[PDB]
């Protein structure tokens, strides 16, 4: 469907972000230059449920896939819901390399 893609750097030790599709800047207001190198934790906001926070940090800590519901909020600081999948993509000595996200605004 309409959904956005990034692509996290897990040889360095806060998964930066090093691609974003068109849609990810559309989406979120953010230009490359304020996504790229940075880590995706700043969409996040106030009303962001830590617990569900959790469930990625905890994910990736452990090299799993992961799914969870995030509100997030634009660069004009409108906020949107965001269904939020992360994929880890190992190498052949099983070890994670990157982190794939597929960002789906679910707001309806
Ligand atoms: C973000 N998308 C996103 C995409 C990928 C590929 C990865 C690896 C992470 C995200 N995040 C979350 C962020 O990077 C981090 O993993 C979490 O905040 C949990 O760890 P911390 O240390 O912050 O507790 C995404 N977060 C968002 O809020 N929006 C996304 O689109």
């Amino acid at each position: 469907l309409r959904h956005t893609f990034v692509v996290a750097d897990a040889t360095l030790p806060d998964c930066p972000l090093v691609y974003a599709s068109e849609g990810f800047y559309a989406m979120t207001g953010y230009g490359p230059d304020e996504v790229l190198g940075h880590n995706c934790r700043f969409l996040q906001g106030e009303g962001t449920d830590p617990k569900e926070v959790q469930k990625i940090r905890d994910a990736i800590k452990k090299g799993e896939a992961c799914s969870v519901r995030l509100l997030n909020y634009r660069k004009d600081g409108t906020p949107f819901w965001n269904l939020l999948t992360v994929t880890p993509i190992k190498t052949p000595d099983g070890r994670v390399s990157k982190f794939v996200g597929v960002q789906v605004d679910v707001t309806s």
